[PDB]
C-alpha cells in the first residue's frame, strides 16, 4: 500500500484527529511524519498503520550524544510500541555534505543513527524498527544512462560508511524522489508521457534495457549507484513522491492526477532492474501546505484542507 507524508505546515489544516480519521477513511495504512508529534503518535494507537518516524535535522546534533538519543527513543518509541507499528525511523532528511542548506549537519547523521539504533536494540525492537536516513537525489551525480548511475565524487566519504552501517543492520535506504522536477527543468528532453507513466514504448534505452517511465529510470539509476558503493543488497523505500497542482510550469490538476494514479498502480510491481519486489512508496503529501515557499510547494496536497480529495484516487 502507498503511504502518505503528513506535512503540517498550513494555516487551514484539519485537527490531527480528523486527519487520522481521514487516513483511516481513505484506507491509507502508511504514514510518514517529519517529527515525533505526540498528538499524532497518540492518535495512531491501534490504527494498524505502519509508521515512518522522522528525526528532524535540528536534533541531529543533539543525538550524536548517546544519552540524548536514549531519552529520545524512550519518549518517542518505547512509550508507544505496544500499539504503534513503527516501521522505519528516518534519521535526517535530504542531508548533503555539499548542499548549502544541510552541509554542516552531515557529520551528525551516522552517529545519530548509531545511537538511535543502539538505543532501539536495547529495547529489542531492531527487527521491526529499521533505523535509516532519507536522501534526495542531489547526491547522485550521474544517472544517464541508468547503468552508469553513480554518486557525486564529493559525497562518497559521507555516504560510504552510512551504506555500510545500513547493510549490517539490514536496513533499507530511504529516498525522496520527484520525477516532476526532472520533467519541469527539462521538458525539451523529458517527454510528459515519460514523466507521467503513459508511454506505450520505451523512452530510454540502456544497452538492452528500455525505460518507459522517468520514475523507473531514476530509481534504477539510484540502484546502480548503491551497487557501486557496496549496497547491492539494500532495499529502497521511496519516502516521497508527488506532483503539484499549481504554482509553476507543468503544475496542473491533470498532470497531478495522471502522475499520482499511475504511480499508485506502478508500485504494485518493480523496476526493469529489480522486478520481484514491490516498491514501498510514500506519496507527498496529504494536504496542501500554505506556509511553505515558494508557491509550488503549497500545492502538493492530495486532499484539500476541508478534506475533499483533489484527484479522486483509489488508495486500495
Ligand atoms: C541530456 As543526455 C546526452 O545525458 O541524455
Amino acid at each position: 500500500q502507498v503511504g502518505v507524508c503528513y506535512g503540517m505546515q498550513g494555516n487551514n489544516l484539519p485537527p490531527v484527529s480528523e486527519v487520522i480519521a481521514l487516513y483511516k477513511k481513505s484506507n491509507i495504512t502508511r504514514m510518514r511524519i517529519y517529527d515525533p508529534n505526540q498528538a499524532v503518535l497518540e492518535a495512531l494507537r491501534g490504527s494498524n498503520i505502519e509508521l515512518i518516524l522522522g528525526v528532524p535535522n535540528s536534533d541531529l546534533q543533539s543525538l550524536t550524544n548517546p544519552s540524548n538519543a536514549k531519552s529520545w527513543v524512550q519518549k518517542n518509541v518505547r512509550g508507544f510500541w505496544s500499539s504503534v507499528r513503527f516501521r522505519y525511523i528516518a534519521v535526517g532528511n535530504e542531508i548533503s555534505p555539499v548542499n548549502r542548506g544541510t552541509a554542516w549537519l552531515a557529520q551528525f547523521v551516522l552517529p545519530a543513527m548509531r545511537n538511535i539504533h543502539d538505543a532501539i536494540r536495547s529495547a529489542g525492537l531492531q527487527d521491526q524498527i529499521k533505523v535509516s536516513t532519507a536522501i534526495d537525489l542531489t547526491l547522485v551525480g550521474n544517472s544517464y544512462p541508468p547503468s552508469a548511475g553513480a554518486f557525486r565524487d564529493d559525497v562518497r566519504s559521507y555516504l560510504n560508511p552510512i551504506i555500510r552501517f545500513l547493510s549490517s543492520i539490514r536496513s533499507p535506504l530511504l529516498a525522496n524522489i520527484y520525477p516532476y522536477f526532472t520533467y519541469a527543468g527539462n521538458p525539451r528532453d523529458i517527454s510528459l508521457p515519460y514523466a507521467l507513466f503513459t508511454s506505450p514504448s520505451v523512452v530510454v534505452w540502456d544497452g538492452q534495457r528500455g525505460y518507459k517511465n522517468l520514475f523507473d529510470a531514476t530509481l534504477d539509476a539510484l540502484y546502480s549507484a548503491l551497487e557501486r558503493a557496496s549496497g547491492g543488497s539494500l532495499e529502497v523505500v521511496v519516502s516521497e513522491s508527488g506532483w503539484p497542482s499549481a504554482g509553476a510550469f507543468a503544475a496542473t490538476f491533470d498532470n497531478g492526477r495522471t502522475y499520482l494514479s499511475n504511480l499508485i498502480q506502478h508500485v504494485k510491481r518493480g523496476t526493469p532492474k529489480r522486478p520481484k519486489r514491490a516498491i514501498e512508496t510514500y506519496l507527498f503529501a496529504m494536504f496542501d501546505e500554505n506556509k511553505k515557499q515558494p508557491e509550488v510547494e503549497k500545492h502538493f496536497g492530495l486532499f484539500f484542507p476541508n478534506k475533499w480529495q483533489k484527484y479522486n484516487l483509489n488508495f486500495s
